[PDB]
């Protein structure tokens, strides 16, 4: 119906802000390219023992196409783990993290440049998921 359309194109406005943050800033990272796409757990099987939550920018960018992002915290605890999981499994002082840890802070720069509208489209999400909420539940 109305609601649940508006909501959804509300939810590709926003994937399509954190999916450009993603491919023009982060993945634009010189040496990013350990963190671009999923440990092969069949080379390294210790990785998936230790690393309970892993993240690449690969699975950062399909969960922005299945919407799993309504809000930037929820993107940026995902963008964090990258940091995180590198620490724990290459070292604090690893080059790894040290691309990571450049990974997290081009993040946050952008989202700070687009905070005052990310903040007015989460909003336009959080109130079209309630009115969709509403229709479904009337009909």
């Amino acid at each position: 119906g109305t609601e649940n359309l508006y909501f959804q194109s509300m939810q590709v406005a926003f994937s399509f802000i954190l999916d450009n943050i993603v491919t023009q800033k982060m993945m634009a990272v010189p040496d990013s390219w350990p963190f671009h796409h999923p440990v092969n757990k069949k080379f390294v099987p210790d990785y998936y023992k230790m690393i309970v939550n892993p993240v690449d920018l690969e699975t950062i960018r399909k969960n922005i196409s299945k919407h799993k992002y309504q809000s930037r915290e929820s993107f940026l605890d995902d963008v964090n783990l990258i940091l995180a999981n590198s620490v724990k499994y290459n070292g604090p002082e690893s080059q790894y993290t040290k691309t990571a840890q450049e990974i997290v802070n081009i993040c946050y720069q952008t989202i700070t440049e687009y905070d005052e509208h990310l903040t007015q489209l989460e909003k336009d999400i959080c109130t079209a998921k309630e009115a969709a909420l509403e229709e479904a539940e009337l009909e």
